[PDB]
This record gives C-alpha cells, structure tokens and sequence, in this order.
C-alpha cells in the first residue's frame, strides 16, 4: 500500500521552466522544442514490490519498472542511458539518474488532487503538475 496515492492515470496540466531544465541536462534544440510541446499521460501502477511508471506522449513513450532502493538501467525520453535509483522519502518518490558523471533528481509527490513532479539539475528546477485523467 506504499504508493497507493500515486497509482492511476495522470495528465500533464502545467509546466514551468522545463526548457531551462532540459538545457541544463544537455538536451539539444530540436528535442527541447518537440518535447516541450508534449502533454504526457503518466500511468503509475504497483504489483507487489514492483512499481511501474509509464509516460505516454506524442513525443515518446517510456516505461520503467523498479523496486525501491534497487538501481536499474533507464533510457530516458531524450535518449540518455542512465543508472537510476528510486526511493520513498517521507512519502515522496525520489528518482536519481546518473550518467556521464552528471546527476539529476526527479521528485514526485501528491499535493491535494495533483501529482507534482519537480525536476532538478544543479541550480535549475522545473515543476510539472499532473491531474487525474
Ligand atoms: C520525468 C520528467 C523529467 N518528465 C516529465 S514530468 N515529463 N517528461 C519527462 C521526461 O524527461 C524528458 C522528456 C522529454 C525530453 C527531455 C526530458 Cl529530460
């Protein structure tokens, strides 16, 4: 019942500073422009210890499945090959991605009826708000 309040189908309803986040991550111009248009569906489910997070959009479709605390390989939507570890910290899903000596952290939390995604790369934060689909 760990992540019960995350489970469901969510749709992006607002984004702030995502272009600057993508720049900081190293995403090139054309991907930033096309990716920035996308309004993804995020679909979160849990089966036993395994959490699955799917992102479906006109840009790319991605899927990760993982066990909390256990590192895995992830190919991001912008085609980075990263090593990811996701933990729960005080009710927040904390997702760290490591690649090429770099690191970014994505936090997912429930706030009111929203699922709020905070993406941080060094000094730059983007906030992406999702509501139930
Ligand atoms: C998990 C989080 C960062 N996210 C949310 S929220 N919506 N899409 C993404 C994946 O990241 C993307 C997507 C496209 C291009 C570049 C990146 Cl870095």
């Amino acid at each position: 019942h760990m992540c019960d309040a995350f489970v469901g189908t969510w749709k992006l309803v607002s984004s702030e500073n995502f272009d600057d986040y993508m720049k900081e991550v190293g995403v090139g111009f054309a991907t930033r422009k096309v990716a920035g248009m996308a309004k993804p569906n995020m679909i979160i489910s849990v089966n036993g210890d395994v959490i699955t997070i799917k992102s479906e959009s006109t840009f790319k479709n991605t899927e990760i499945s993982f066990i909390l605390g256990q590192e895995f390989d992830e190919v991001t939507a912008d085609d980075r090959k990263v090593k990811s570890t996701i933990t729960l910290d005080g009710g927040v899903l904390v997702h760290v991605q490591k690649w090429d000596g770099k690191s970014t952290t994505i936090k997912r939390k429930r706030e009111d009826d929203k699922l709020v995604v905070e993406c941080v790369m060094k000094g730059v934060t983007s906030t992406r708000v999702y509501e139930r689909a």
